[PDB]
């Protein structure tokens, strides 16, 4: 006849809510979409094993939805889905410590990710999501799939898809605690005179443009509306770190002057990441693989650098 | 007071007046009778804003202070900008979301475009670049700004199933939902995409992926700039990944090329580098 059992749904793994379920149905029936430690369980009826287990929901009542929001700090519906989804790999990947922070054996097509997590493990970020502040700090324990299937959700990329990584700073950025950060600079044309500007958020920790900070320290020349050229430098910045891009050029890491750079052999559709980092020598990260030289040169896309406070001298 | 110009509470901290940053300077006699820091104005501005970073307020009034001096003509029927400050990107942006279906969730953003559609677009371009991060000034990417934007729009209807044959894996079907339903990155004609391109998969050989079904209303296709009543809307790039300017190109009677300036014509051939197509429901026929 009726043969059931017990179960908890949740989305955020805090909040864990009992059902019960009618064996006589698979889960969706029951639940919508149903996923058992990142597999999409939908359509499969339960087990015996099954009973007291946990499985992610969608938020489809008024109480999930605002679990997911406190949790996540997303409203698109779909997020759940789609990190599941990405969880399903993530979770087949491998993560071995490399150099003393968590890589990524390559797979799926992941240069960019794995670069991303060094690069992550080396600046000073806190996050605001739970979801992603729990998840990062598995990431550099190195059990680090949550985090990256995180990433791919609120990026909106999926898993063999050819990424970039100034593009996931920047999302990631948005969903840090950027508060205390400050840019202050000042434009100065021949023409139109001097302007200062201080920016707030993602913009006052990243530059695109220059991959030195000592050039953007003592002006970088672009183009002016007037027609010249006219040379922008940073005034002040206070902040924990910065990100410097530009499209990838033959570049020389000097060691000891910036903390890593992400290195990108290709072109703009396909191409590959590697993760170079500043230790007591230069070490070249690329997944699993590790090498050390002591100076280097090749095609670097970012260079991210320490700081705390800095003032110009420049008046 | 108010952050929202909705929520109003009976009263500084930060204070700005009709964009300008005025926190550091004291009233005139002028400003007579005319940042959330307290739990009222914490939840008045995240519901209105769909925002919770404490540095949002400040960017979108900086930027406010500059776009609300642009001049916005409406060129075939749409809200262009008037050059200024470098916002070709801006310009192509504020004309293409007004020629596609779309609905914002930010009340924000609705009730900008709104007043944008009928010509007052000046909170609009201020909360476009508060959303991207970007100040004003900044040269823009039309395919980053949009990824933006759709992540703050209710994608909700939006549906993609593609598959993928590879000569080692076999095939596979895989389910796309939100802003990855509605855009592709690799060639700009939706033709190519329903009939398939070549991408590589995870094993290292290239494989060739096509759309089994798509559910939306629209879609947008972009690559990098190449020379490229068939389409909506499109936009085309001329220079190099430093520096370039942006045109819009309509389809409606004939082609029409708005740039801030407007011609026509009845065929077209260009540096494309996003096109935008119809959609409601689409299913392939390899079956
Ligand atoms: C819109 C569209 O079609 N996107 C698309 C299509 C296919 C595949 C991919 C996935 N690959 C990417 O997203 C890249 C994007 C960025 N770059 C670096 C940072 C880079 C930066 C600047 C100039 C570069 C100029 C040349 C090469 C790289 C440049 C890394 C990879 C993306
Ligand atoms: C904080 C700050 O100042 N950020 C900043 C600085 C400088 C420039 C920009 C924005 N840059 C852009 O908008 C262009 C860059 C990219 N694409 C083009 C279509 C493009 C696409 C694909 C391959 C390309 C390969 C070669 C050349 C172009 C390619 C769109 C426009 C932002
Ligand atoms: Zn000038
Ligand atoms: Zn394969």
């Amino acid at each position: 006849e009726v043969r059931t059992i017990k179960v908890f749904t949740t989305v955020d793994n805090i909040n864990l809510h009992t059902q019960v379920v009618d064996m006589s149905m698979t889960y969706g029936q029951q639940f919508g979409p149903t996923y058992l430690d990142g597999a999409d369980v939908t359509k499969i009826k339960p087990h015996n094993s099954h009973e007291g287990k946990t499985f992610y929901v969608l938020p489809n009542d008024d109480t999930l939805r605002v679990e997911a929001f406190e949790y996540y700090h997303t409203t698109d519906p779909s997020f759940l889905g789609r990190y599941m989804s990405a969880l399903n790999h993530t979770k087949k990947w491998k993560y071995p410590q490399v150099n003393g922070l968590t890589s990524i054996k390559w797979a799926d097509n992941n240069s960019y990710l794995a670069t991303a997590l060094l690069t992550l493990q080396q600046i000073e970020l806190k996050f605001n999501p739970p979801a992603l502040q729990d998840a990062y700090y598995r990431a550099r324990a190195g059990e680090a799939a949550n985090f990256c299937a995180l990433i791919l959700a609120y990026c909106n990329k999926t898993v063999g898809e050819l990424g970039d990584v100034r593009e996931t700073m920047s999302y990631l950025f948005q969903h840090a605690n950027l508060d205390s950060c400050k840019r202050v600079l000042n434009v100065v044309c021949k023409t139109c005179g001097q302007q200062q500007t201080t920016l707030k958020g993602v913009e006052a920790v990243m530059y695109m443009g220059t991959l030195s900070y000592e050039q953007f320290k003592k002006g970088v020349q672009i183009p002016c509306t007037c027609g010249k050229q006219a040379t922008k430098y940073l005034v002040q910045q206070e902040s924990p770190f910065v990100m410097m891009s530009a499209p990838p050029a033959q570049y020389e890491l000097k060691h000891g002057t910036f903390t890593c750079a992400s290195e990108y052999t290709g072109n703009y559709q396909c191409g590959h990441y590697k993760h170079i980092t500043s230790k007591e020598t230069l070490y070249c990260i690329d997944g699993a693989l590790l090498t050390k030289s002591s100076e280097y040169k090749g095609p670097i896309t970012d260079v991210f650098y320490k700081e705390n406070s800095y003032t110009t001298t420049i008046k």
